[PDB]
């Protein structure tokens, strides 16, 4: 089933390299610019969005009026929220890089994150545009056997749960 996953525009922590999860940061000026560039580049399909500010605002600037679902939220980093990637302990960096076995204190385990995301995708009844987060797009891409990193404000269309159709990056 055709689904378009959109990574929200940049926030300050994306520039600073800090783990951004449920911290409700706003888009930067550049992030809003990136969101506007998406308007007209995405198909006219029903839309869904994470309820976090940066995602909702991206959907709005991209010309959509999405139905909100917390299930589309980025992973909850708990006590690691805001931690600099640079300073992340080796076993944590690798855990995140290999995308396997991770459960920060006060947060969500990667397993719970995946279950939440995939259960949501399974429930979709028709093609749609999903405004969501980097970690969500990465979970989906990795499950499809591909590199899960995409630029902020970019999108990826997939035939769920089979393959990636296209990666759309705008400048």
């Amino acid at each position: 089933m055709e689904l378009w996953l959109v990574r929200h525009g940049e926030t300050l922590w994306n520039r600073e390299g800090r783990l951004l999860g449920w911290t409700d940061l706003p888009l930067t000026a550049e992030g809003e610019a990136q969101a506007r560039r998406l308007k007209g580049a995405l198909p006219s399909l029903p839309a869904f969005s994470s309820d976090l500010l940066r995602a909702r605002r991206t959907a709005e600037l991209a010309g959509f009026s999405p139905r909100l679902y917390p299930e589309l939220r980025e992973i909850h980093f708990g006590a690691m929220e805001g931690a600099l990637w640079e300073t992340l302990d080796p076993r944590y960096k690798e855990a995140l890089l290999r995308f396997q076995g991770f459960h920060p204190p006060g947060g969500e385990s990667l397993s719970a994150f995946q279950e939440r995301v995939f259960r949501f995708l399974e429930g979709l009844k028709a093609p749609a545009v999903l405004f969501t987060h980097g970690g969500v797009v990465r979970a989906v891409l990795r499950a499809l056997g591909e590199d899960g990193l995409v630029p902020p404000g970019s999108a990826v269309a997939v035939d769920w749960p089979r393959r990636v159709l296209v990666r759309l990056a705008l400048d």
